[PDB]
């Protein structure tokens, strides 16, 4: 997903998932402790500098590659042979945030719980859970279609306080495999012969660029509902993990 501005969710879906999964902690008033909500938005500085440094600097874009920043499930690996994937660098930077959270240096804490949120965020794009990169055919619908959300992805926030708690177990890998068990599921609602057809087709006509939109839009809005509702139940399991107990 796009994370084009660090403090701004007009280009950042990113952080607008990040941002939504926090309403959702705070509209729940069954299991949620709100001082976890207010901690995230007193180092809100530091995890909007995590969100955003994933997409724009080494070593979390892998030399503009973006290994990391992908995962398929089904064999678990990236689009490049042998690199790392979203999985083992999501949980990395998990456990780097808790860690830090103990010895209570919260700046280099939020930090890290931003990257690993971004990763998460990640794997719940389909076409990052299946290898379909910028460069892959079609070329360049990958990165329109990221910039097309942008515009839509008000019109998808939830507006229940119904996070995916407890979703998965205590580690936070099974979490990161198992969003993107669901992301891969749900990409042929967004690349599929008609989508490439009109995408192509689209340079030159107005008209099947709108296709192609309409097309795409009611599985970005599932997908985009999925990651608030599992990004809320994370960020969960890390204060239950690390916040003392
Ligand atoms: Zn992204
Ligand atoms: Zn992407
Ligand atoms: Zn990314």
């Amino acid at each position: 997903w796009s994370a084009e501005d660090k403090h701004k969710e007009g280009v950042n879906s990113h952080l607008w998932i990040v941002n939504r999964a926090i309403d959702i902690m705070s509209r729940n008033t069954t299991l949620v402790k709100q001082d976890r909500v207010a901690q995230l938005n007193e180092w809100r500085t530091e995890l909007e500098n995590g969100i955003y440094a994933a997409d724009y600097e080494n070593p979390y874009y892998d030399n503009s590659t973006f290994a990391s920043h992908f995962y398929d499930p089904d064999n678990g690996k990236t689009y490049i042979p042998f690199a790392k994937q979203a999985k083992e660098t999501g949980a990395k930077y998990f456990k780097l945030a808790g860690e830090s959270y103990k010895n209570k240096d919260m700046k280099q804490a939020f930090f890290y719980l931003g990257l690993s949120l971004h990763y998460l965020g990640d794997v719940n794009q389909p076409m990052h859970a299946a290898n379909f990169t910028n460069l892959s055919y079609p070329q360049g619908f990958h990165s329109k279609y990221e910039n097309f959300v942008d515009t839509i992805k008000d019109n998808y926030k939830v507006t229940d306080g119904n996070g995916y708690w407890n979703w998965k177990g205590t580690n936070p890998e099974e979490w990161i495999h198992g969003a993107a068990v669901v992301a891969k599921q749900d990409y042929s609602g967004i690349v599929n012969d008609n989508t490439k057809d009109w995408f192509v087709k689209a340079a030159v006509s107005q008209e099947y660029a709108d296709k192609w939109r309409a097309e795409v839009t009611p599985m970005t809005g599932k997908r985009l509902m999925d990651a608030q509702r599992v990004t809320a139940g994370y960020i969960q399991l890390w204060f239950d993990t690390y916040g003392d107990r």
